[PDB]
């Protein structure tokens, strides 16, 4: 097809309040608190246990991961996505449906949304406006015990929705993807450290356009309007009719620039899972810059 036929990427909350009250969570419809902090700040697996959509699980990024990478938030295995999302209650027919408790009102859920994409499995939604638009609306929260029977998932990495080290140094070169990085302005530009790491600087890839992922929301946390969204691109000069790299700190907000670019009709952007924290210890320092 010239376009895919896209599914749904995001769900209202008052959609999910309503599955939730008719009971639609089950094998047909799974919910996912995918939360993480820094550590110091917040405590993710506390603020679930005491505050969840009802029958919501959490997803544990920490886990859920390439763990024996030296680099940050790498996808795990087929296999270990596998095991994971079925312990989980989710089978490859399952609506999975994202959220986080970020303040503004996204952070890792659409990471979460890209990691199902990525491993083969469309049917998943992140909840426009996040656990903060939930509990602002009313809508019911639950500390009472989620216990998913289990489910089989097949897993199937789709490679086109993720890029290497090695491909993205090729692409320096070839200049074939525009290159977009979603860190905040001063990480990117260099006049801001990098936190929660020794000794990685700040700056950014040569060639790259920054496009931090707060500005993808509103200020009361739900993802702009398609128009906005495509305004913001073009005025980034970021052709969404050209191929896109997406890249951050460690491959987690690059996804919202995916999230975007799908709502305007453009579900080919790959993200650059190692991200500028492998970039930083792989590369040359004639491929990044910094002020
Ligand atoms: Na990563």
């Amino acid at each position: 097809m010239v376009h895919q036929v896209l599914y749904r990427a995001l769900v209202s909350t008052k959609w999910l309040a309503e599955s939730v009250r008719a009971g639609k969570v089950g094998p047909g419809l799974r919910v996912l608190d995918a939360s993480w902090y820094s550590p110091g700040t917040r405590e993710a697996r506390k603020e679930y246990l005491e505050r969840h959509v009802p029958g919501a699980s959490f997803f544990d990024i920490e886990e859920c991961r390439d763990k024996a990478s030296p680099y940050e938030v790498m996808l795990p295995s087929e296999a270990g996505f596998a095991d994971y999302v079925g312990s989980l209650g989710i089978s490859n027919d399952t609506h999975v449906v994202v959220y986080d408790g970020d303040d503004l009102g996204s952070f890792y859920a659409p990471r979460v949304w890209w990691m199902f994409r990525v491993f083969g499995h469309r049917t998943v939604s992140v909840l426009n406006g996040g656990f903060r638009n939930w509990l602002k609306e009313g809508h019911p929260v639950t500390s009472e015990p989620s216990r998913p029977e289990p489910a089989i998932f097949k897993a199937t990495l789709n490679r086109s929705l993720l890029k290497t080290y090695e491909q993205v140094l090729e692409n320096l070169e070839s200049k074939r993807f525009q290159l977009v990085d979603s860190r905040a302005q001063g990480r990117y530009l260099g006049t801001q450290p990098e936190p929660d790491a020794v000794g990685l600087d700040s700056g950014h890839i040569r060639g790259s356009v920054n496009m931090p992922f707060m500005n993808f929301l509103t200020e009361d946390g739900f993802e702009k309007s398609p128009e906005e969204l495509r305004a913001m691109f073009e005025a980034k000069k970021v052709d969404l009719t050209k191929p896109l790299i997406a890249t951050c700190r460690k491959g987690v907000t690059a996804c919202h620039i995916a999230l975007a670019a799908y709502l305007c009709g453009k579900p080919d952007v790959a993200i650059y899972d190692g991200s500028w924290f492998e970039w930083f210890h792989r590369a040359p320092p004639e491929t990044w810059v910094s002020q």
